């Protein structure tokens, strides 16, 4: 029956036990076998039933006056009980396993519909929901967005993950925030028509041509990470950008960014950058990511005195001293570089995460007073000493120093060699071109703990 | 392949996009296409991936060193990727849609397994998990618990929802906390063997005989609500009870509770209680529920001066004044009684929820200084006046008074009658045995708002 005709136990109406328990509370009852009438059911206008392990919403069709529901983070598959709930204005049902959204098709009073991370492919049922202003369909398996073409009140939209053809967006000029992350898009030409866009998230697509963005001057947040960008000249137009993510592309020429002085967050990791001089004027930056590039000279960063978070890992940097002037720096990552001298880092007392593994660091004494550290990385240093002559009996000084200034004794020594402060000594009865040793010393500075370890190579001439 | 043989993109290993995104963060990467090695995967020992909209855990089989996982509140169905993760000690996977737990069968290092609110019927796969000390299977569709019989290290157990036969519990004498709520149990005789039980939750079963509990003197928490209890004499043995729920039964004789002086929470709603004198000595009570009984004389509650929460709704109480001495009372519910005089409630200034609809209340002035109220209910009062003689022209005084002391004018008047302060007047040209009027006045006291409304009936002699 489409109505409750006699006072009926809650657990006969709501057959999912988790929903029945929720409804007991909502309906002001004390046991799921308590009876309710249609009138009692009609009092319910909102339902926040997220995270409850609900697998079925059978029974919800009797809650005729629902206007807002949240069933996010459940196990919903079948949503047919919503079909006739036409007073619904907002639905939150992200993080379920819904595939068939035909039951939404006549819910034309919907203004908000959140369905991200379900199993939806066919969005044709959304075609007539023309009052929508928020529609979230990211992390689904949609390939065809034709059904969106009439949704001309949309302000916020996302969808995924199989879309190639964006042409159905052409008339959606109200759009302000668009998230097309994780699709199969190369052609973003339609986006030039969406001149009200303030946020465009397009991570992990196949985009190489960003000229469509040139007239999108309202953009303040742009994520194009994980694409195929190289020429970013278009971005020079986008002077309202404050949050720009360009990581995992093929970019080398940063000159188009030089005038983007509102930027506060700039992500440029995993590109082909060797020259950051165009960044020198971006003095509002608080977060800058430059990992996995080809950097050696980082002197331009010294200008960026609002930085609190900086990544430089996986470069070819030997001179880290430009960061020494960044007083607000809280987290600094430069593992996998060629830094030997960390004397300049003694300045940085606001530092709480200092990650410097896989460098050429031999002496921790400059770090000794960095007592606000809570996370620390110093594993797997390596350096090669200047050569000395092969001799049958060769000695070199141990140079490895802990934070206290004490020498750290070798952990292993090659070629049968041995320690006694201060040298490492080898007897080499055969001709030999190299010897080496390692060290491995746990250390804590402030509250941050790591192993300071490394391999020292000594060429023999 | 059962191993990762070459550095492999995270999103090729973890095919569920939500899990891949989580794993990107766990593995210290910045894009789901970043590559990882088997060694990187082997660093992961714990995973907290609840509430993420994960539908598949494909890929988790490569995380060989996992010992603790939380995948609660997702959409998991198939858990075969766990089969060979034999270093697992704790799994939290409540609130999914798992049915087949065969993949757990060789995870013999498990000490904790939480699976409540899934779709599990067959628990035979748990048979050899003899190191379990916590096993949560409530809100499933289990009928046969034979597989539990060997799980002799269990301390905490729950299961549901089709169990009738509890005999497999007989040897589980380590059990301290058992939750058999929402099954089909009538025979709890086996429970007499579980003499270490401190908590027994058995809500919504078919229990009428609780004599098995007589030797379970370690019980401090007992929930038998929603059963078929009448004789509760056995409970007199259980002197360590502090939290006792007996709502929705057939109980009338409370004498067995009189010596349970550690009780702090006692729920007795929806029984056949008319005499609460046996409760008078339970002075540690902070919460007492007596709704839906046959109470008239509540004088014994006056002894219960630690009460903060009291329900009395759906009784036959006319004298509410015994509650006036309960200074700590925060929430008081007595809707659907026969209370006319609330003068005594002026004492209760700690009151924050006062629910008194469907009484005989005509004058709110005693409530006027209850300014800590935040929730208030005064709807649908009704009373019948003492009769007056039929006359062709009949008048009676309006007695309905708001918190301010002002008379509240009638909203409707029967039989064509009319108001002018102070009487309601009728012209009755035919013989008439009754007239009536209603009132309906929104009111706020402190921060609590309600409609003070009612129907006043005047018999004519
Ligand atoms: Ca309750
Ligand atoms: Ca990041
Ligand atoms: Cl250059
Ligand atoms: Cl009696
Ligand atoms: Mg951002
Ligand atoms: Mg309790």
């Amino acid at each position: 029956s489409a109505t409750i005709t006699q006072d009926t136990p809650i657990n006969q109406i709501f057959t999912d036990t988790a929903l029945a328990e929720k409804m007991k509370t909502v309906l002001g009852k004390t046991n799921v076998t308590d009876t309710v009438s249609q009138t009692d059911l009609d009092q319910v206008t909102t339902l926040q039933a997220d995270r409850l392990g609900i697998k079925s919403i059978d029974g919800v069709e009797y809650l005729n006056n629902l206007t807002q529901i949240n069933f996010s983070n459940n196990q919903l598959t079948d949503i047919t009980p919503l079909k006739n709930l036409t007073k619904l204005v907002d639905i939150l049902m992200n993080n379920n396993q819904i595939a068939d959204i035909t039951p939404l098709a006549n819910l034309t009073n919907l203004t908000g519909l959140t369905l991200f991370n379900n199993q939806i492919t066919d969005i044709d049922p959304l075609k007539n929901l023309t009052n929508l202003n928020r529609l979230e369909l990211s992390s689904n398996t949609i390939s065809d967005i034709s059904a969106l073409s009439g949704l001309t009140s949309l302000q916020q939209l996302s969808f995924g993950n199989q879309v190639t053809d964006l042409k159905p967006l052409a008339n959606l000029t109200t759009l302000e925030r668009l998230d097309i992350s994780s699709n199969k898009v190369s052609d973003i030409s339609v986006l030039a028509k969406l001149t009200n866009l303030e946020s465009l998230i397009a991570t992990n697509n196949q985009i190489s041509d960003i000229t469509p963005l040139g007239i999108l001057t309202n953009l303040d947040e742009l994520s194009l990470n994980g694409n195929q960008l190289k020429d970013i000249g278009t971005l020079a137009s986008l002077t309202n950008l404050t949050d720009l993510d360009l990581a995992n592309n093929q970019i080398s020429n940063l000159a188009p960014l030089s005038g983007l002085t509102k930027l506060t967050e700039l992500k440029l990791g995993a590109n082909q950058i060797s020259n950051i001089s165009p960044l020198a004027g971006l003095t509002a930056l608080t977060n800058l990511e430059l990992n996995e590039n080809q950097l050696e000279d980082i002197s331009p960063i010294s200008n960026l005195k609002n930085l609190t978070y900086l990544t430089l890992y996986f470069n070819n940097i030997s001179d880290i001293s430009p960061v020494s002037s960044l007083t607000k720096l809280q987290r600094l990552f430069f593992y996998n570089n060629k830094v030997s001298d960390v004397s300049s880092l003694a300045n940085l007392t606001n530092i709480n995460w200092l990650s410097a593994g896989h460098n050429q660091i031999s002496d921790l004494t400059p770090l000794a007073n960095l007592t606000r550290i809570t996370q620390l990385g110093l594993n797997d240093q390596a350096w090669t000493n200047a050569p000395v002559n092969y001799k049958a009996n060769v000695s070199i000084p141990n140079t490895v120093k802990n934070v206290t200034g004490a020498l750290i004794a070798p952990a292993t020594i090659s070629d049968g060699g041995s320690y006694t402060e201060p040298d490492i000594t080898w007897n080499l009865p055969s001709y030999t071109n190299e010897v080496s040793y390692t060290f491995s010393q746990p250390v804590t500075i402030g509250k941050g703990t790591t192993t300071f370890s490394g391999t020292v190579t000594q060429p023999l001439k």
